[PDB]
């Protein structure tokens, strides 16, 4: 059985068992997978200090990025304070180092530690823990257990929670850490520091006013923040508060989203309405992986309000099918591949056998280098 | 007391220059302001091409470099090799090349600079815009040099592309701009003679590298916006019977193959931004006609050897500037309708008609923008 971890972990036990036992398909899919992850094993560590711009705290450790639909205002003089575009990505946000290197970072350790589970060469893991130890616990160069100045915006006067949904590039791999634990290039004082970011980390999400609000929102902030949660939930083990944050949080917040035709108000009042229709789902999506390997369905278990999360999706499959039936504003075009994940992750807990057929028509292309789709060879032919 | 001939419209430049001086209210009020804005580029520091890393094929930091936006690494390949087209779609890899994002700060920074020198003729002003041109195009170690033939590459392609020229029209309006602080303390006889070396040699490459034939020869909007770079480049050399010749042997054959009988752009109605690209080639139009009309030339109003006139596009694109919402094609992100403001005006007073004008105004531009680009149009704000 798979450690706990964020993951479809059905998908990957078998991919690990298939490729022990030499089934040719399996093997020859991880054969693709380990030509791909070989940049990996090649890239030099990220680490979040290397910007020249610091943040209010002076420093480098501290993880900084800027909202991505606040613009300068041209009709002030310094152009402060800034004002909201929602939608349009300013292309200010790409001179903060970190909003590209934490993707690059969390795609190169999740894709060398899933690789390291399902194959058992070291040499996976002795390059995601070079990943992991410069990322999170290196005294100089890894980042501080927090992320108070992510999506800061110039000129507000109030601090937000908003920015906290940059962490699930990183916390999905803080999660599969712990799958190389036993190689031998993770050693268990490597485990110790990482543990101990990872309570820091958590504390932090958990008592500060900036997660205390983030743990409060009824919206797709709410449901990524505890989707967020579960990972580092799930790397401590602490399989309790997983089944707390399930029961009290994520379903009550779930419910207070979905309408009675099973759309998302809050999101269908977007430029991107289908975009962040979809987005809300997979922080719902993320979580289940997580619930569900203690036994807890979120896409079918039902809120105190009778809500399910299974209304959400029924909605969304007709433009899922057909994109240009979306009659709601989408200033820029949808990522069709977004279903297939979603309708065979949702389609599989649900038993709905149309969402996991029409999973597969859309499918993902079986060469690409997408990390996130590693083990989903069943969507790729 | 006419402007020099350059990349602006003349008659507001020199009406701005013309009311500052007698002392008007309104005028003085709104040209403090924009010495209120100027003032980030006294201080700025000068930006080079050759601030980077990653280097071009010829390893050398003097030669411009962009990435061209609508190209992406392909997934299914191992090293993403050679890169496929998604056309509308900013492949944000554009931003690792230093000089996309630079050329336009230089470019804002001296034309704003030159402009407030010639209406106020505070040299503060001149000193500091040819601070901007030395470090840009003439240093010998910082300064740019004259060719375009790494613009917009594109990784894995095989063959050498000339549609990245159009990055030129950035520094290309500054390089005009120049003139007018031609007379300055600041602007030296040397100064002057460098850069007009520098324009004589990238003028020689628009025109006989391979790349530039092909920019030249193309009927599309990077051949309109290529010969309205062109005339920028030959009006700051002072050659003006090549802006005639150019106008008349290639502006307006150019325009006048790419307007159908409607009045539509159809090269421009097949791309994912089709409203965006009919405006973008009716700019490239604009701009060229702030020059050509300068010796006399009215690109709206004059026509092809088919009878074809620029106006018709205007007509065709009028009701949509009204509501863009009634663009019946693919327009995969929203339109910018000030665009529209510039367009109607200057297309409207070279053409005489005030529903165009009033329009124009109605939209507006906002008066206390720092956009350099309206700094002539006082007359849309208010």
């Amino acid at each position: 059985s798979a450690p706990l971890g964020p993951f479809n972990a059905t998908l990957l036990e078998q991919l690990k068992n298939d490729y022990q036992k030499g089934e040719k398909e399996v093997t020859r899919y991880i054969e693709l997978q380990e030509k791909v992850a070989e940049k990996y094993i090649k890239m030099t560590p990220l680490s979040v200090t290397a910007k020249k711009k610091l943040p209010p705290s002076k420093d480098p450790r501290d993880y900084m990025t800027l909202s991505p639909y606040w613009w300068p205002d041209s009709t002030k003089i310094d152009g402060l304070p800034y004002i909201r575009k929602d939608g349009e990505r300013n292309p200010e946000v790409y001179e903060y180092p970190e909003r590209e290197n934490a993707n690059r970072f969390g795609d190169a350790a999740y894709c060398l530690g899933v690789l390291y589970y399902i194959t058992g060469k070291e040499v996976y893991a002795k390059a995601c823990a070079n990943h992991l130890r410069t990322w999170f616990t290196d005294p100089k160069l890894g980042m501080n257990p927090n992320m108070t100045y992510a999506q800061a915006v110039p000129g507000m006067k109030k601090m937000r929670g908003s920015g906290f949904i940059d962490s699930r590039r990183f916390s999905r791999a803080l999660g599969v850490a712990k799958l190389i634990e036993g190689s031998k290039s993770w050693t268990p004082s490597d485990k110790k520091k990482l543990d101990d970011w990872a309570t820091a980390f958590c504390y932090w999400m958990e008592n500060s006013t900036q997660g205390q609000r983030e743990s409060h929102a009824a919206n797709n902030h709410g449901l990524w923040y505890e989707a967020i949660h579960l990972m580092v939930l799930a790397y401590l083990d602490r399989t309790d508060r997983i089944r707390e944050v399930a029961e009290q949080s994520i379903l009550p917040k779930m419910g207070a989203q979905i309408a009675d035709d099973g759309s998302l108000p809050q999101e269908l009042k977007r430029t991107l309405s289908l975009h962040y229709s979809t987005f809300a789902l997979e922080a719902l999506m993320e979580a289940n992986q997580i619930t569900s390997q203690i036994g807890i369905n979120l896409w079918s278990t039902p809120a105190s309000n009778g809500k399910v999360a299974s209304q959400a999706v029924d909605y969304l499959y007709p433009f899922y099918l057909n994109p240009e039936d979306w009659k709601f504003k989408q200033i820029k075009p949808f990522d069709q591949s977004r279903a297939a994940i979603l309708l065979y992750e949702a389609g599989t807990a649900l038993g709905n056998q149309k969402y996991v057929d029409t999973a597969k028509r859309i499918g993902l292309k079986y060469s690409t280098s997408d990390v996130e789709t590693i083990p989903y060879l069943v969507l790729k032919k």
